[PDB]
Protein backbone atom coordinates (compact mmCIF):
# COMPACT_ATOMS: atom_id res chain seq x y z
CA UNK A 1 0.00 0.00 0.00
CA UNK A 2 3.48 2.21 0.36
CA UNK A 3 5.24 2.92 -2.65
CA UNK A 4 9.30 2.63 -1.94
CA UNK A 5 11.23 5.77 -2.09
CA UNK A 6 13.17 6.15 -5.22
CA UNK A 7 16.55 5.10 -5.08
CA UNK A 8 18.04 8.63 -5.13
CA UNK A 9 16.15 9.93 -1.94
CA UNK A 10 17.38 12.64 0.89
CA UNK A 11 15.08 12.43 3.57
CA UNK A 12 15.64 15.77 4.84
CA UNK A 13 14.95 16.86 1.42
CA UNK A 14 11.70 14.74 1.47
CA UNK A 15 10.13 16.40 4.82
CA UNK A 16 10.94 19.79 3.49
CA UNK A 17 9.25 18.89 0.17
CA UNK A 18 6.15 17.95 1.62
CA UNK A 19 5.34 20.94 3.99
CA UNK A 20 6.09 23.26 0.79
CA UNK A 21 2.32 23.39 0.59
CA UNK A 22 1.85 24.44 3.78
CA UNK A 23 4.84 27.26 4.74
CA UNK A 24 3.29 29.48 7.46
CA UNK A 25 1.80 26.23 9.88
CA UNK A 26 3.44 25.75 12.89
CA UNK A 27 6.00 23.04 12.36
CA UNK A 28 7.67 23.06 15.79
CA UNK A 29 7.20 25.10 19.02
CA UNK A 30 8.77 25.03 22.37
CA UNK A 31 8.91 26.76 25.87
CA UNK A 32 10.37 29.95 23.87
CA UNK A 33 10.53 29.63 20.21
CA UNK A 34 8.65 28.58 17.31
CA UNK A 35 8.96 27.94 14.02
CA UNK A 36 6.61 27.61 10.38
CA UNK A 37 7.79 24.86 8.04
CA UNK A 38 8.88 27.92 6.19
CA UNK A 39 11.41 29.22 8.99
CA UNK A 40 12.18 25.68 9.54
CA UNK A 41 13.03 24.99 5.69
CA UNK A 42 15.55 28.28 5.87
CA UNK A 43 17.11 27.04 9.23
CA UNK A 44 17.82 23.36 8.02
CA UNK A 45 19.00 24.93 4.83
CA UNK A 46 21.32 27.44 6.62
CA UNK A 47 22.76 25.27 8.98
CA UNK A 48 23.55 22.74 6.15
CA UNK A 49 25.43 25.19 4.72
CA UNK A 50 27.36 26.27 7.84
CA UNK A 51 28.57 22.60 8.00
CA UNK A 52 29.79 22.43 4.79
CA UNK A 53 31.33 26.24 5.53
CA UNK A 54 33.76 24.45 8.29
CA UNK A 55 34.56 21.69 6.40
CA UNK A 56 32.29 18.94 7.47
CA UNK A 57 32.03 16.53 4.27
CA UNK A 58 29.20 14.07 2.56
CA UNK A 59 29.27 10.82 5.09
CA UNK A 60 31.06 12.32 7.72
CA UNK A 61 29.57 12.31 11.55
CA UNK A 62 28.57 15.10 13.73
CA UNK A 63 27.56 14.71 17.16
CA UNK A 64 23.84 16.41 17.82
CA UNK A 65 23.36 16.13 21.84
CA UNK A 66 20.59 18.71 22.51
CA UNK A 67 17.83 18.87 24.71
CA UNK A 68 14.14 18.81 22.79
CA UNK A 69 13.49 22.20 21.20
CA UNK A 70 13.02 24.31 17.88
CA UNK A 71 16.74 23.91 16.97
CA UNK A 72 17.05 19.88 17.26
CA UNK A 73 14.85 19.14 14.22
CA UNK A 74 17.20 21.89 12.66
CA UNK A 75 20.20 20.30 14.02
CA UNK A 76 18.90 17.11 12.52
CA UNK A 77 17.81 17.64 9.32
CA UNK A 78 19.93 20.56 8.47
CA UNK A 79 23.48 18.05 8.60
CA UNK A 80 20.98 15.28 6.58
CA UNK A 81 20.19 17.93 4.02
CA UNK A 82 23.32 18.08 3.04
CA UNK A 83 24.40 14.64 3.41
CA UNK A 84 26.15 14.53 6.79
CA UNK A 85 25.54 12.43 9.54
CA UNK A 86 24.03 13.22 13.02
CA UNK A 87 24.54 10.77 15.34
CA UNK A 88 21.35 11.46 17.79
CA UNK A 89 22.01 10.49 21.48
CA UNK A 90 20.56 10.27 24.91
CA UNK A 91 21.18 13.59 26.77
CA UNK A 92 21.92 11.71 30.18
CA UNK A 93 24.94 10.28 29.16
CA UNK A 94 28.53 10.43 31.13
CA UNK A 95 31.52 12.48 29.82
CA UNK A 96 32.91 9.08 29.49
CA UNK A 97 29.81 7.69 27.30
CA UNK A 98 30.59 10.86 24.80
CA UNK A 99 34.36 10.56 24.84
CA UNK A 100 33.47 6.74 23.54
CA UNK A 101 30.62 8.07 20.91
CA UNK A 102 33.18 11.13 19.80
CA UNK A 103 36.10 8.57 19.10
CA UNK A 104 34.18 5.60 17.52
CA UNK A 105 31.46 8.23 15.47
CA UNK A 106 35.23 10.27 14.40
CA UNK A 107 32.32 13.34 14.89
CA UNK A 108 33.64 16.36 12.89
CA UNK A 109 31.76 18.82 14.96
CA UNK A 110 28.96 18.78 17.66
CA UNK A 111 25.82 20.29 17.80
CA UNK A 112 25.13 20.84 22.10
CA UNK A 113 22.72 22.67 23.86
CA UNK A 114 24.28 25.08 26.42
CA UNK A 115 22.92 23.40 28.93
CA UNK A 116 24.95 19.84 28.04
CA UNK A 117 27.88 21.81 27.29
CA UNK A 118 29.70 20.92 30.84
CA UNK A 119 29.39 16.86 30.09
CA UNK A 120 30.29 17.72 26.53
CA UNK A 121 33.67 19.49 27.47
CA UNK A 122 34.31 17.05 30.12
CA UNK A 123 34.52 14.49 26.73
CA UNK A 124 36.01 16.54 24.40
CA UNK A 125 39.24 16.84 27.01
CA UNK A 126 39.67 13.65 27.74
CA UNK A 127 39.34 11.82 24.07
CA UNK A 128 41.41 11.90 20.98
CA UNK A 129 38.49 12.97 19.03
CA UNK A 130 38.32 14.87 15.62
CA UNK A 131 35.75 17.20 16.35
CA UNK A 132 37.20 20.69 13.97
CA UNK A 133 33.87 22.72 15.93
CA UNK A 134 31.51 23.30 18.33
CA UNK A 135 27.77 24.61 18.09
CA UNK A 136 25.92 25.25 20.84
CA UNK A 137 22.60 26.21 20.90
CA UNK A 138 21.23 28.01 23.53
CA UNK A 139 24.68 28.65 25.55
CA UNK A 140 24.21 28.98 29.54
CA UNK A 141 27.91 29.99 29.88
CA UNK A 142 30.57 31.80 27.95
CA UNK A 143 31.59 30.59 24.98
CA UNK A 144 34.90 29.26 24.53
CA UNK A 145 37.73 29.89 21.61
CA UNK A 146 36.83 28.63 18.61
CA UNK A 147 33.02 27.58 19.83
CA UNK A 148 30.24 29.34 18.09
CA UNK A 149 26.61 30.46 19.37
CA UNK A 150 24.04 28.50 17.10
CA UNK A 151 22.21 31.09 15.82
CA UNK A 152 24.69 33.01 15.22
CA UNK A 153 25.72 30.44 13.22
CA UNK A 154 22.92 29.36 11.13
CA UNK A 155 22.40 33.26 10.85
CA UNK A 156 25.78 33.52 9.02
CA UNK A 157 25.20 31.46 6.26
CA UNK A 158 22.92 31.78 3.17
CA UNK A 159 20.49 28.41 2.40
CA UNK A 160 22.38 25.69 1.01
CA UNK A 161 21.42 25.57 -2.47
CA UNK A 162 20.40 21.67 -3.07
CA UNK A 163 20.25 18.50 -0.75
CA UNK A 164 22.97 16.28 -1.19
CA UNK A 165 22.39 13.97 -3.90
CA UNK A 166 22.30 10.77 -1.31
CA UNK A 167 20.96 7.29 -2.58
CA UNK A 168 17.73 5.84 -0.14
CA UNK A 169 20.19 3.23 1.06
CA UNK A 170 22.68 5.44 1.94
CA UNK A 171 23.71 5.92 5.57
CA UNK A 172 21.54 9.07 6.89
CA UNK A 173 21.85 8.48 11.13
CA UNK A 174 22.98 7.09 13.50
CA UNK A 175 21.36 6.24 16.97
CA UNK A 176 23.54 4.46 19.77
CA UNK A 177 22.03 1.03 21.42
CA UNK A 178 23.89 -0.53 24.74
CA UNK A 179 24.41 -3.77 25.58
CA UNK A 180 24.07 -5.60 28.82
CA UNK A 181 28.11 -5.10 28.81
CA UNK A 182 30.31 -3.37 26.36
CA UNK A 183 30.39 0.21 24.75
CA UNK A 184 27.16 1.28 22.84
CA UNK A 185 26.90 0.07 19.47
CA UNK A 186 26.26 2.69 16.37
CA UNK A 187 23.18 1.42 14.67
CA UNK A 188 23.38 3.19 11.24
CA UNK A 189 20.52 3.85 9.45
CA UNK A 190 19.74 5.06 5.98
CA UNK A 191 17.63 7.55 4.35
CA UNK A 192 14.72 5.38 3.37
CA UNK A 193 14.34 4.09 7.03
CA UNK A 194 12.40 6.91 8.54
CA UNK A 195 10.69 7.07 5.12
CA UNK A 196 9.34 3.44 5.73
CA UNK A 197 8.24 4.19 9.48
CA UNK A 198 6.35 7.50 8.87
CA UNK A 199 4.26 5.88 6.48
CA UNK A 200 3.85 2.51 7.87
CA UNK A 201 3.00 3.46 11.27
CA UNK A 202 2.97 7.11 11.44
CA UNK A 203 0.12 7.89 9.05
CA UNK A 204 -1.17 4.11 7.81
CA UNK A 205 -0.99 2.73 11.78
CA UNK A 206 -1.86 5.67 13.95
CA UNK A 207 -3.23 7.81 10.95
CA UNK A 208 -1.81 11.46 12.20
CA UNK A 209 -2.86 13.91 9.98
CA UNK A 210 -2.27 17.97 9.30
CA UNK A 211 -4.26 18.97 11.67
CA UNK A 212 -2.44 17.01 14.72
CA UNK A 213 -1.00 18.63 17.47
CA UNK A 214 1.97 15.95 18.52
CA UNK A 215 3.57 15.89 22.01
CA UNK A 216 6.16 13.14 23.08
CA UNK A 217 7.27 12.61 26.28
CA UNK A 218 9.74 10.43 24.80
CA UNK A 219 12.82 12.57 24.12
CA UNK A 220 13.65 12.97 20.10
CA UNK A 221 16.76 11.33 20.46
CA UNK A 222 15.06 8.25 21.49
CA UNK A 223 13.66 5.72 18.09
CA UNK A 224 10.63 6.06 19.92
CA UNK A 225 10.75 9.83 20.02
CA UNK A 226 12.07 10.79 16.58
CA UNK A 227 9.32 9.45 15.10
CA UNK A 228 6.88 10.49 17.49
CA UNK A 229 7.87 14.25 17.43
CA UNK A 230 9.86 14.64 13.63
CA UNK A 231 9.79 12.26 11.50
CA UNK A 232 5.80 11.14 11.62
CA UNK A 233 4.29 14.78 12.03
CA UNK A 234 6.61 15.78 9.24
CA UNK A 235 5.30 13.56 7.13
CA UNK A 236 1.69 14.70 7.36
CA UNK A 237 1.93 18.17 8.45
CA UNK A 238 1.16 17.82 11.97
CA UNK A 239 2.58 20.72 14.65
CA UNK A 240 4.68 19.20 17.40
CA UNK A 241 5.25 20.61 20.52
CA UNK A 242 8.92 20.26 22.34
CA UNK A 243 9.92 20.29 25.88
CA UNK A 244 13.00 20.80 26.90
CA UNK A 245 12.90 19.70 30.32
CA UNK A 246 12.24 16.31 32.35
CA UNK A 247 8.66 15.03 31.58
CA UNK A 248 6.79 14.73 35.20
CA UNK A 249 2.84 14.26 34.98
CA UNK A 250 2.72 18.01 35.75
CA UNK A 251 5.16 19.35 33.00
CA UNK A 252 2.98 16.80 30.54
CA UNK A 253 -0.32 17.87 31.98
CA UNK A 254 0.58 21.74 31.41
CA UNK A 255 1.43 21.50 28.11
CA UNK A 256 -1.92 18.74 27.98
CA UNK A 257 -3.87 22.16 28.57
CA UNK A 258 -2.77 24.44 26.33
CA UNK A 259 -0.16 25.87 28.64
CA UNK A 260 2.76 26.24 25.43
CA UNK A 261 2.25 27.81 22.29
CA UNK A 262 -1.04 28.23 22.54
CA UNK A 263 -1.66 24.71 21.16
CA UNK A 264 -3.24 21.58 22.85
CA UNK A 265 -1.93 18.20 21.94
CA UNK A 266 -4.46 15.79 20.18
CA UNK A 267 -1.51 12.96 20.51
CA UNK A 268 0.51 11.91 22.86
CA UNK A 269 3.27 9.30 23.13
CA UNK A 270 5.11 8.00 25.86
CA UNK A 271 6.17 4.93 28.25
CA UNK A 272 3.91 2.94 30.48
CA UNK A 273 5.58 4.26 33.69
CA UNK A 274 4.57 7.92 32.63
CA UNK A 275 1.17 7.03 32.08
CA UNK A 276 1.43 5.38 35.70
CA UNK A 277 2.78 8.59 37.03
CA UNK A 278 -0.04 10.51 35.65
CA UNK A 279 -3.19 8.43 36.46
CA UNK A 280 -1.92 8.44 40.25
CA UNK A 281 -1.44 11.94 40.15
CA UNK A 282 -4.40 13.72 42.17
CA UNK A 283 -4.59 16.66 39.43
CA UNK A 284 -4.97 14.48 36.29
CA UNK A 285 -7.08 16.63 34.25
CA UNK A 286 -10.51 15.04 32.92
CA UNK A 287 -11.53 14.64 29.46
CA UNK A 288 -13.08 17.87 28.75
CA UNK A 289 -10.25 19.79 29.52
CA UNK A 290 -7.69 18.16 26.98
CA UNK A 291 -7.80 17.56 23.39
CA UNK A 292 -5.96 13.97 23.01
CA UNK A 293 -7.81 11.80 20.42
CA UNK A 294 -4.41 9.20 20.56
CA UNK A 295 -2.43 7.95 23.12
CA UNK A 296 0.49 5.48 22.31
CA UNK A 297 3.09 4.12 24.61
CA UNK A 298 6.33 1.99 23.65
CA UNK A 299 9.17 1.66 25.66
CA UNK A 300 8.08 -1.53 27.80
CA UNK A 301 5.07 -3.37 28.21
CA UNK A 302 1.91 -1.47 28.73
CA UNK A 303 0.65 -3.23 32.01
CA UNK A 304 -3.16 -4.27 31.48
CA UNK A 305 -4.64 -2.28 34.28
CA UNK A 306 -3.07 1.05 33.64
CA UNK A 307 -4.78 1.04 29.85
CA UNK A 308 -8.15 -0.06 31.37
CA UNK A 309 -7.57 3.16 33.77
CA UNK A 310 -6.39 5.41 31.63
CA UNK A 311 -9.72 3.58 29.56
CA UNK A 312 -12.24 4.51 32.19
CA UNK A 313 -10.98 7.82 32.96
CA UNK A 314 -10.41 9.43 29.51
CA UNK A 315 -12.91 6.98 27.44
CA UNK A 316 -9.83 6.82 25.18
CA UNK A 317 -7.34 3.74 25.19
CA UNK A 318 -3.80 3.62 25.30
CA UNK A 319 -2.33 2.32 22.03
CA UNK A 320 1.48 0.10 22.77
CA UNK A 321 3.33 -1.28 19.96
CA UNK A 322 6.66 -2.32 20.67
CA UNK A 323 9.98 -1.01 18.21
CA UNK A 324 13.51 -0.96 18.73
CA UNK A 325 16.20 1.10 17.98
CA UNK A 326 17.60 -1.39 14.97
CA UNK A 327 14.09 -1.09 13.41
CA UNK A 328 13.93 2.35 14.18
CA UNK A 329 10.28 2.11 15.30
CA UNK A 330 6.91 0.21 16.16
CA UNK A 331 6.84 -2.97 14.28
CA UNK A 332 3.94 -5.13 16.76
CA UNK A 333 1.06 -3.06 17.81
CA UNK A 334 -2.62 -2.39 18.89
CA UNK A 335 -4.07 -0.12 16.43
CA UNK A 336 -5.84 2.77 17.45
CA UNK A 337 -8.90 1.28 17.04
CA UNK A 338 -8.04 -2.51 18.31
CA UNK A 339 -6.60 -2.76 21.60
CA UNK A 340 -6.17 -5.77 23.49
CA UNK A 341 -4.56 -4.86 26.85
CA UNK A 342 -2.07 -7.72 27.88
CA UNK A 343 -0.70 -7.63 24.39
CA UNK A 344 1.47 -5.70 22.17
CA UNK A 345 -1.06 -6.36 19.33
CA UNK A 346 -0.80 -7.38 15.58
CA UNK A 347 2.30 -7.32 13.39
CA UNK A 348 2.20 -3.83 11.77
CA UNK A 349 1.61 -4.38 8.08
CA UNK A 350 4.93 -3.98 5.84
CA UNK A 351 6.45 -5.69 8.97
CA UNK A 352 6.83 -10.00 9.51
CA UNK A 353 7.43 -11.50 12.57
CA UNK A 354 8.45 -14.54 13.36
CA UNK A 355 9.34 -16.72 16.40
CA UNK A 356 12.15 -19.40 16.82
CA UNK A 357 13.02 -21.66 19.53
CA UNK A 358 16.03 -22.93 21.20
CA UNK A 359 17.51 -24.24 17.22
CA UNK A 360 16.04 -21.96 15.34
CA UNK A 361 12.87 -23.59 14.44
CA UNK A 362 8.98 -23.14 14.92
CA UNK A 363 7.21 -22.54 18.18
CA UNK A 364 3.99 -23.99 18.98
CA UNK A 365 0.38 -21.05 19.61
CA UNK A 366 1.20 -20.42 23.18
CA UNK A 367 4.61 -20.69 23.84
CA UNK A 368 7.45 -18.86 24.00
CA UNK A 369 9.75 -17.72 21.40
CA UNK A 370 12.66 -14.99 20.70
CA UNK A 371 11.08 -12.52 18.46
CA UNK A 372 12.85 -11.76 15.01
CA UNK A 373 11.34 -8.86 12.55
CA UNK A 374 11.73 -8.58 8.39
CA UNK A 375 10.66 -4.92 7.92
CA UNK A 376 12.12 -2.11 5.70
CA UNK A 377 13.44 0.24 8.26
CA UNK A 378 16.09 -2.18 10.00
CA UNK A 379 19.23 -0.63 10.54
CA UNK A 380 21.79 -2.03 7.76
CA UNK A 381 24.51 -3.31 11.06
CA UNK A 382 26.03 -1.74 13.92
CA UNK A 383 29.11 0.39 12.71
CA UNK A 384 32.50 -0.98 13.10
CA UNK A 385 31.22 -3.82 14.72
CA UNK A 386 30.79 -7.00 12.49
CA UNK A 387 30.70 -9.80 15.44
CA UNK A 388 27.40 -7.56 16.66
CA UNK A 389 26.11 -7.20 13.02
CA UNK A 390 26.41 -10.54 11.96
CA UNK A 391 24.40 -11.68 15.41
CA UNK A 392 21.78 -9.21 15.02
CA UNK A 393 20.96 -8.27 11.51
CA UNK A 394 20.78 -12.25 9.59
CA UNK A 395 19.38 -12.35 6.05
CA UNK A 396 16.64 -9.63 6.08
CA UNK A 397 15.80 -10.66 9.95
CA UNK A 398 16.49 -8.67 13.00
CA UNK A 399 16.67 -10.39 16.34
CA UNK A 400 14.95 -8.32 18.71
CA UNK A 401 16.24 -9.87 22.11
CA UNK A 402 12.51 -9.93 23.51
CA UNK A 403 10.30 -12.99 24.04
CA UNK A 404 7.19 -13.08 22.88
CA UNK A 405 4.01 -15.85 22.43
CA UNK A 406 1.67 -15.93 19.86
CA UNK A 407 -2.04 -15.99 21.24
CA UNK A 408 -5.13 -17.70 18.91
CA UNK A 409 -6.14 -14.42 17.93
CA UNK A 410 -2.82 -13.86 15.85
CA UNK A 411 -1.84 -11.03 18.96
CA UNK A 412 1.51 -11.49 20.98
CA UNK A 413 2.19 -11.47 24.56
CA UNK A 414 5.53 -9.99 25.83
CA UNK A 415 7.76 -13.24 27.29
CA UNK A 416 10.30 -11.41 28.83
CA UNK A 417 13.76 -10.80 27.25
CA UNK A 418 16.51 -13.14 26.15
CA UNK A 419 19.78 -10.76 27.29
CA UNK A 420 19.52 -9.77 31.04
CA UNK A 421 18.27 -6.20 30.13
CA UNK A 422 15.64 -4.71 32.15
CA UNK A 423 13.82 -1.68 30.34
CA UNK A 424 12.91 0.49 32.64
CA UNK A 425 10.27 3.22 31.35
CA UNK A 426 11.81 3.32 27.87
CA UNK A 427 15.61 2.93 28.50
CA UNK A 428 17.52 -0.23 28.44
CA UNK A 429 19.55 -0.23 32.14
CA UNK A 430 22.08 -2.97 32.61
CA UNK A 431 21.78 -5.05 35.75
CA UNK A 432 25.88 -5.84 35.85
CA UNK A 433 26.75 -1.70 35.68
CA UNK A 434 24.74 -1.67 38.28
CA UNK A 435 26.24 -4.79 40.46
CA UNK A 436 29.98 -3.10 39.40
CA UNK A 437 29.03 0.55 40.89
CA UNK A 438 27.51 -0.64 44.25
CA UNK A 439 30.69 -3.11 44.74
CA UNK A 440 32.90 0.06 44.41
CA UNK A 441 31.49 0.64 47.90
CA UNK A 442 33.75 -0.27 50.58
CA UNK A 443 31.26 -2.15 52.91
CA UNK A 444 29.52 -3.68 49.79
CA UNK A 445 31.58 -7.07 49.60
CA UNK A 446 28.88 -8.59 46.64
CA UNK A 447 25.83 -7.34 44.84
CA UNK A 448 23.06 -8.68 42.50
CA UNK A 449 20.44 -6.92 40.51
CA UNK A 450 17.19 -8.50 38.93
CA UNK A 451 14.46 -6.59 37.25
CA UNK A 452 11.21 -6.87 39.41
CA UNK A 453 7.61 -5.87 38.95
CA UNK A 454 6.72 -2.76 40.74
CA UNK A 455 2.77 -1.91 42.13
CA UNK A 456 1.97 -1.21 38.79
CA UNK A 457 3.53 -4.25 37.33
CA UNK A 458 6.49 -2.05 36.00
CA UNK A 459 9.78 -3.21 35.88
CA UNK A 460 12.43 -1.80 37.88
CA UNK A 461 15.78 -2.64 38.98
CA UNK A 462 16.09 -4.44 42.48
CA UNK A 463 19.96 -4.83 44.50
CA UNK A 464 20.65 -7.67 46.51
CA UNK A 465 23.70 -6.80 48.64
CA UNK A 466 25.97 -8.71 50.88
CA UNK A 467 27.75 -6.28 53.26
CA UNK A 468 31.79 -7.00 53.89
CA UNK A 469 31.75 -8.17 57.74
CA UNK A 470 33.94 -5.29 58.87
CA UNK A 471 32.25 -2.17 57.93
CA UNK A 472 28.84 -0.25 59.08
CA UNK A 473 26.76 0.40 55.71
CA UNK A 474 23.35 1.39 56.22
CA UNK A 475 20.42 1.52 53.49
CA UNK A 476 20.97 5.58 53.45
CA UNK A 477 24.47 5.54 53.29
CA UNK A 478 24.02 3.10 50.13
CA UNK A 479 21.35 4.78 49.21
CA UNK A 480 23.91 8.40 49.19
CA UNK A 481 25.96 6.59 47.27
CA UNK A 482 23.96 5.25 44.28
CA UNK A 483 22.88 9.12 43.79
CA UNK A 484 26.29 10.00 43.70
CA UNK A 485 26.94 7.48 41.39
CA UNK A 486 24.53 6.70 39.05
CA UNK A 487 21.95 8.37 36.49
CA UNK A 488 18.62 8.41 37.92
CA UNK A 489 16.92 6.37 35.41
CA UNK A 490 19.25 3.44 36.30
CA UNK A 491 18.43 3.58 40.22
CA UNK A 492 17.69 0.20 41.80
CA UNK A 493 13.59 0.57 43.16
CA UNK A 494 14.70 -1.13 46.12
CA UNK A 495 17.89 -2.61 48.36
CA UNK A 496 18.22 -6.06 50.47
CA UNK A 497 20.97 -6.81 52.33
CA UNK A 498 20.99 -10.21 52.90
CA UNK A 499 23.91 -12.48 54.28
CA UNK A 500 24.72 -14.29 51.04
CA UNK A 501 24.16 -14.88 47.24
CA UNK A 502 23.05 -18.03 45.56
CA UNK A 503 25.70 -19.18 43.37
CA UNK A 504 27.56 -22.01 41.24
CA UNK A 505 30.65 -23.86 41.95
CA UNK A 506 32.23 -21.06 39.79
CA UNK A 507 30.81 -18.01 41.58
CA UNK A 508 28.19 -17.81 38.99
CA UNK A 509 24.94 -16.07 40.80
CA UNK A 510 21.65 -17.63 40.25
CA UNK A 511 20.14 -14.55 39.36
CA UNK A 512 17.03 -16.64 38.49
CA UNK A 513 16.87 -17.37 42.26
CA UNK A 514 16.49 -14.28 43.26
CA UNK A 515 13.91 -13.56 40.87
CA UNK A 516 12.27 -16.50 42.65
CA UNK A 517 12.27 -14.70 45.88
CA UNK A 518 14.70 -17.41 47.28
O1 LIG B 1 9.32 0.14 21.97
C1 LIG B 1 10.33 0.88 21.79
O2 LIG B 1 11.23 0.92 22.69
C2 LIG B 1 10.35 1.68 20.52
C3 LIG B 1 9.27 2.17 19.87
C4 LIG B 1 9.68 2.82 18.76
C5 LIG B 1 11.04 2.80 18.79
O3 LIG B 1 11.52 2.08 19.88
Amino acid sequence: AVTPPPEKFNFAEHLLQTNRVRPDKTAFVDDISSLSFAQLEAQTRQLAAALRAIGVKREERVLLLMLDGTDWPVAFLGAIYAGIVPVAVNTLLTADDYAYMLEHSRAQAVLVSGALHPVLKAALTKSDHEVQRVIVSRPAAPLEPGEVDFAEFVGAHAPLEKPAATQADDPAFWLYSSGSTGRPKGVVHTHANPYWTSELYGRNTLHLREDDVCFSAAKLFFAYGLGNALTFPMTVGATTLLMGERPTPDAVFKRWLGGVGGVKPTVFYGAPTGYAGMLAAPNLPSRDQVALRLASSAGEALPAEIGQRFQRHFGLDIVDGIGSTEMLHIFLSNLPDRVRYGTTGWPVPGYQIELRGDGGGPVADGEPGDLYIHGPSSATMYWGNRAKSRDTFQGGWTKSGDKYVRNDDGSYTYAGRTDDMLKVSGIYVSPFEIEATLVQHPGVLEAAVVGVADEHGLTKPKAYVVPRPGQTLSETELKTFIKDRLAPYKYPRSTVFVAELPKTATGKIQRFKLREGV
